[PDB]
């Protein structure tokens, strides 16, 4: 019912459409990337510093991790918005990795919306500290993604990319991703 065809439309980056967004993959360095949000995948106290987080926290700077702690002390927090700091971004979205992750996408994408956002760029979402399966990660964020699009709820968002640190796991999207391909 939703969705379209895998294709490379650049070196190292795999596409394909879902109703009207285009879902892309692709391994790099997250840092590197520009989109209206940046999602950081961390602990439950938001400030965990190693391998995604660690590159996250590092290149956004002091303020970014000065706002994650003073939000934490304010509530209980299922994920936390920061500015960007040093990042290509207008906000980061801090998820809990060891979170559900379908849930996770549902409220990263729901909050982009609301800011009238059209760009998302996330990382493969628990698979580091949290050590979640890369297939389940794989299947919980499409599945996010068609939820969203199947309840008529896309409107401003048009693309949605997964900057995934390890070839190895790259691999495993790109699979989910034929498995659902029209
Ligand atoms: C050995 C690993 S796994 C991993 N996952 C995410 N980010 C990383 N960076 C860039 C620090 C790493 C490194 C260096
Ligand atoms: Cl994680
Ligand atoms: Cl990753």
């Amino acid at each position: 019912m939703f969705y379209g065809t895998v294709s490379s439309p650049d070196s190292g980056v795999y596409e394909m459409k879902i109703g009207s967004i285009i879902f892309q993959v692709a391994s790099g360095d997250i840092t590197k990337e520009e989109a209206d949000v940046i999602v950081n995948s961390t602990s439950n106290s938001f400030n965990l510093k190693a391998g995604v987080s660690k590159a996250i926290l590092e290149c956004a700077g002091q303020n970014v991790e000065r706002e994650c702690s003073q939000q934490a002390q304010q509530r209980k927090n299922d994920y936390i918005i920061t500015g960007g700091g040093f990042l290509r971004c207008k906000n980061i979205i801090h998820v809990i990795g060891g979170n559900d992750v379908k849930s996770s996408v549902s409220s990263v994408l729901q909050e982009c919306e609301k800011k009238n956002y059209s760009s998302i760029c996330l990382p493969a979402i628990g698979t580091g500290n949290a050590k979640q399966h890369p297939d389940k990660v794989a299947e919980a964020i499409i599945d996010a993604i068609e939820d969203f699009v199947q309840k008529g709820s896309a409107q401003s968002v048009k693309k949605v990319k997964v900057v995934i640190f390890l070839p190895q796991v790259l691999d495993v999207f790109y699979a989910n991703m034929k498995k659902r391909e029209g």
